[PDB]
């Protein structure tokens, strides 16, 4: 039994094609787990770290005891840190994807002004998708708590230059509805290194095409193809956004970030 039997892929995997199951990368989280007491159900695929040793960006500060499940679900949990600071929950995978490839999880975003996020990160730092980045707080504007924002980014490093699609459609609205206020299906089809498409409840809403992959050549025309880590998180980022609150931090009904499973597919021959 995995939570997810019976819902379909919303991909098409190819003429003579089917999805099959990457299990190294999948998890229904149905176990009950936190520092000190990890088990190897998580243990042999995920670590409550970052894919390095930063600490995130702002006033974030990563730390393992934020990431805990409790039977059911994962946690990805904020607590206070003082001085204008937050611990914050991450987990990622010890085994790497690639496309093709289709990936989604199941969440609840905070009622914060923090970032949640479904993202991936290529060891050398230049190559990332944003399955899903949320901010689900009032207070950091309805505008935001309304949208979710799905992207991906090239980058150069050392020195730094960033590249993200700007155009409106980066950010997906749902006639009003907060996405605080329920669990939802954020997915992507990584198809090839110059396309990408997104589903949300098993609806495609944006296809992202060659001419917005890369068009500053940060990557020197290779397009979004290396292998990769998957991370799950939520950051403090203060560089952009209003500073959290201790208080709101401290709130134990408001500062977890609820991920019910992750479920990941690749196409092969029947
Ligand atoms: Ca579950
Ligand atoms: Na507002």
């Amino acid at each position: 039994a995995q939570d997810w039997n019976g819902i379909p892929v919303p991909a098409n995997p190819g003429n003579g094609m089917t999805w099959q199951l990457q299990d190294n990368v999948s998890d229904s989280f149905n176990y009950t787990s936190s520092e000190g007491n990890r088990p190897t159900a998580f243990t042999s695929k995920w670590k409550p770290s970052y894919i390095n040793g930063w600490t995130g960006p702002g006033s974030t500060i990563f730390n393992a005891p934020q990431a805990w499940t409790n039977g059911s679900q994962l946690a990805i949990q904020a607590q206070p840190a003082g001085n204008g600071k937050s611990y914050n929950g991450i987990i990622t995978s010890k085994n790497k994807i690639q496309y093709p490839v289709y990936m989604e999880i199941k969440a609840k975003i905070m009622d914060q002004v923090l970032a949640n996020a479904f993202w991936t990160l290529t060891d050398d730092e230049t190559q990332e998708i944003d399955i899903m980045e949320g901010y689900g707080s009032d207070r950091g504007g309805t505008w935001f708590a309304q949208r979710m924002h799905l992207s991906h980014h090239t980058f150069i490093r050392n020195p730094f230059t960033d590249y993200q699609p700007m155009g409106d459609a980066t950010w997906y609205y749902n006639g009003g509805t907060p996405w605080r206020s329920a669990y939802h299906r954020y997915g992507c089809y990584w198809k090839d290194p110059f396309t990408l498409e997104y589903y949300i409840d098993g609806v495609k809403v944006r296809t992202v095409t060659r001419a917005e992959i890369d068009p500053n050549n940060h990557l020197g025309g290779t397009g979004l193809n290396q292998a990769t880590n998957i991370i799950i998180d939520c950051e403090n980022q203060t560089d952009w956004r209003p500073a959290a609150t201790q208080e709101e931090l401290a709130d134990d009904s408001k500062n977890i970030f609820w991920v019910d499973w992750i479920r990941v597919y690749k196409p092969v021959a029947v």
